[PDB]
């Protein structure tokens, strides 16, 4: 029996606003801090502790982390910062909200956007402010693995090697592993571990600030899942 | 080539401001420590830094003074390593006891020889102090002979050294634009080493709480030159501040 804990940032300036925001980098509002700061201090209550933790380069993620390590004393635990974390890319969709994606795409086209897990939403030109070439948090990453696009399949297909390459091994390990992310990247974890279909991972939320614990067997299966408060 | 690293002692924390010997305590800023360090991130920001790799200690002062510096600069996502080895000075069965409260009762040479000999350590924490660090879950990868229940200076330098021989001093000949963020003997421990300060002279070195501090170092890593980033003016006051205390 293992534990690994995941949880989803709080709420961020663009989570109230309800616009996508992909790899925009956009901060936590006074709630989502509020949010993080509750979940850290859920798990500190609840008897846990952590190793080590596993976030995204997206400081909305980040600063949740943050929190969640001050009110629990753990600020001093080696942390990875990874790109492969980062929200699920939503190309040229960035920065809108609902009425504005109805109004420039058509209401038919989102329907089919929301629900298919593998046609991606229009890309970012290459030489959009929005692209992620120029950015330094993906400098030493091939600049072909960068997305300008992504549907919840590609999302999936980058989260996914953070499994085998780093958490699995932690986990069987014996270290306590803090996994700080976005809907979507958790979707991708959760996709994995609990053998959900595309047609079901879809629809799964997971609200803002929340720990989720996952119970683990000798070889890494669900036992259960829970989340606290 | 130059080479620069940045240093940084934390911002004030709550025994600072209540002149008390902290060690290894795990006190926190105060609200003054807190804008010490934004300011800090902000002077860097508008100086044109970046850097590649963060060194802390495990001591939140530390660690949150380098999360403002961080935030400051849109850099929360770069790596950071948090090592014991960058840890104030262990201040022993002093720690959490009142400077002056202490000196009233010892007399006012004693405590300046706990506080400043560099060979002669403040006395020994007993080793079944709630205080001791063998329970705490940040030494329990460090060999139980190797954590001190009392240090002075030089046994300071010998544990931060081995940190900048195999980890800090590679970055900065890789290029790695490199942020030190720790403590006050911590960090005058490196900076005798690097500066070559004789054992006397080390004595009267008063790093300002919060103050970035760039050393430009040549190609073997001996200082051309340091210099502190922000209100020289007001940096003065804060040197002749520290050396007053
Ligand atoms: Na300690």
């Amino acid at each position: 029996m293992y534990k690994l804990v995941l949880i989803r940032h709080g709420e961020s300036t663009w989570n109230k606003e309800n616009r996508f925001t992909g790899w925009v980098d956009v901060d936590l509002t006074e709630q989502g801090n509020r949010e993080a700061r509750q979940a850290g201090q859920l798990l500190k209550e609840a008897g846990y502790t952590f190793d080590i933790a596993y976030t995204s380069v997206l400081k909305r993620a980040i600063r949740t982390l943050w929190h969640v390590q001050d009110q629990m004393d753990l600020m001093y635990v080696p942390v990875v910062h990874s790109w492969r974390l980062n929200e699920r890319h939503y190309g040229a969709l960035s920065g809108l909200n609902k009425a504005e994606t109805a109004a420039k795409y058509g209401d038919e086209q989102v329907l089919v956007w929301r629900r298919s897990y593998d046609t991606p939403p229009p890309a970012l030109e290459p030489g959009d402010e929005r692209a992620p070439y120029a950015d330094p948090r993906y400098a030493k990453v091939p600049r072909e693995q960068l997305p300008l696009t992504e549907c919840l399949k590609d999302t999936v297909a980058r989260v996914l090697p953070l499994w085998n390459e780093s958490i699995a091994p932690a986990v069987k390990a014996g270290k306590q592993v803090l996994i700080a992310a976005h809907g979507n990247s958790l979707r991708a974890l959760i996709k994995y571990l609990d053998g959900i279909s595309d047609a079901d991972i879809v629809g799964l939320n997971i609200p803002n600030g929340v720990p989720l614990v996952y119970e683990l067997d000798e070889s890494l299966t669900p036992i259960r899942h829970y989340y606290l408060g």
